[PDB]
């Protein structure tokens, strides 16, 4: 099993990695032809630790050995290999806290798009410990979502790089109002045992319409 | 151990695909229509900020003051005027949107046609998703499918931005004028790169 | 007395006022298209006969056989081409309409553009409301508001019949060809006036 | 009162006569232009009188004095000043009988269009002798309706011409299915008392698609 | 024989139709120019080139004659069997088209 199926997949995904790096050249050509700097997907990155966890707030919160001196700034996304875990809180010199998707603070938000062959876009608002699942709320109500589309940062909020993978819808409804939609969404990043992760600084200007 | 490593990073891999698909075949768009409008001397510029509360009404672009973006330039992309800058800043401004719901959002524009009718845009429906193309002559008749572009009357805007297409017309109450609706030419509610034409010249 | 005579007449006096009045404009939209396709020889019909239960396939008109009209032929309105006959009669004729659900239904189409594109028009979605054109080139790139017209290869219709505008495009599984959503430009839910085109010279 | 408003009224009415009349010349011209022989709304009528009714089903039928000898044809409209009022069923040589639109046939019904910015088509079928209202059923489910608003035959049932008034538009429903729209209405014509009736000869050809 | 090979193709006529070259017959020594409109006709004999779109080749290279011409089991368009104007058996110079502007 260890060879039965990655041979058809770390073969098939290089499939993928090097369609990437070509568009992500004939997009960089382009953008040097018309006149586009820090477009609104570009991104610096910084690796980095988590170095503690308590277990009474294990869902809301983790600390990186990264910080204000290193260039970590509040705002900045955190992510992992396999998707968006976070965004940093508070920095210090050296280190720095960083609250999770699976927060249990209300307030917690980000701006999000759902690919598509028409795209849509929400505030991903709430997770559900039970379910496993993220919330998505006000996308087009006249829009129709299938399980299984992708969900990704949309840069909209201003403050993280757009592109970064956050799930997948897995549950979609009508909300009471009838007014829009909402999608429960299954975080791709395994967010219960955090060690190595990357937080981004955002190239594209800050917007403040938030 | 490598069944995690190089197996999780796969979503974001189709993910990226995706993205880079529709943000080249948008950018190559741009390309073509380039020397098209040379003249107006175009600022390219991409949407860093939109706020859910007020989707409609605005988008925050990465240029500003220190660009020579300054308030009441016309903004477009390939297929349509989107708008027109409002408030400016040194690194970014906003762009008022054709979808905005503020009464005393206008335009002048152009009815393309054998006889040329002007008139006045000014009111978007979220429901039709139609623009209200206001004053167009009362005993002139126009048909579904007329291009309606920008009239220049006013000197904000070029002339000649493409705008949309009559889709339904109507006459008003008075008996003096007629309002045709038309179908935006640009897609407003998934904006990422856009076109500040700085010169109207 | 009279204070019903001339009193309940009324609906039916300010209904006849909406009715003519769509009926003149429709109908005089017709006149001004007429020399526009004096050469196809055109045959003014009249929709006779509609069901509900097939309302999107088919519609009669009172015009057949021994006018000159015979299966195949082209029928338009000036918005737009709305389908080809079938089936005729002496006096009466069916009429296939592109809204059909008959997956046999086929129009062959040409996309006006730098490049001409051939396609076939083949399906229609009720619920988008677009008709599809398929087999469109791999590589030619395709613009939101394309016109697409009749290409005439296969003798039926006569070439340059608008048909519509280009919607959506996108991409079939196979790699090899592309198929654009087109929104019909003739309005086929309200079907009263429409022409028959004998000739096709 | 039997002066102060039929002013306004009898004055406000030749208002419309005199408008038609124009629309209906211009109309005339415009089918001459072009090659329009017979179309949907053309027809000739006879004049008749009720000649029985049975109070066992009064609101089913009744009886005119004219028939097969005077023109009279099965599926005919019959009409009166206020509206339409039904359908010849059954001729003799000098009479026949019709079929009222408040008929408890369950099968009885007319072609029908909701005049509007945009005209909606569907089906009159159903009387409840309670709510006094007509059923019009198939009206497309994304079309929004208003109270009021006027409905008249198509024509498309092929046997009668367009255009005589129904009644008007007093509540409106969607159907369980979420298909489409149900409207409820007031019919035009008072048929509880029947004297002078109009049989329609339909000019358009006949339609077979029924 | 690789059949992800493609070349876009376009087939000079009255009415110029295009197609994607992709595929090789061994046997009868001749090119697939699948998708060509399916009610457009075409005659043996009929040249074919490079179409151009995709940015790859420059367009006008000739690429082969119109062998023989079917329309395929959908009944959605029809292809074209092209004899290679080039003989590729015996190659030794060669040439590389560095621009197609």
């Amino acid at each position: 099993t260890e060879n039965q199926h990655l041979k058809e997949r770390l073969e098939e995904l290089a499939q993928l990695e090097s369609e990437v790096a070509d568009l992500k050249k004939e997009n960089k050509d382009l953008k040097e032809s018309l006149d586009i700097t820090d477009s609104i997907r570009d991104y610096d990155p910084l690796n980095a630790s988590v170095i503690s966890r308590n277990p009474t707030n294990w869902n809301d919160q983790v600390e990186i050995d990264k910080g204000s001196s290193d260039g970590v700034k509040p705002d900045m996304a955190v992510t992992t290999p396999s998707g968006l875990i976070g965004k940093v809180t508070t920095t210090g010199a050296k280190s720095a806290t960083v609250e999770l998707l699976t927060s249990s603070d209300v307030k917690n938000r980000v701006s999000a798009k759902v690919q598509g062959k028409e795209n849509a876009f929400g505030i991903i608002n709430g997770y559900d410990s039970d379910t496993k699942l993220l919330e998505l709320k006000q996308l087009p109500y006249d829009m129709k979502f299938k399980k299984g589309q992708k969900v990704v940062t949309s840069g909209l909020g201003g403050k993280f790089p757009a592109g970064i993978f956050i799930g997948t819808i897995e549950k979609v409804e009508t909300d009471k109002m009838g007014l829009s939609q909402t999608a429960f969404i299954k975080p791709g990043a395994d967010m219960y045992d955090l060690n190595h992760v990357t937080v981004l600084k955002r190239s594209a200007e800050a917007g403040t319409t938030d």
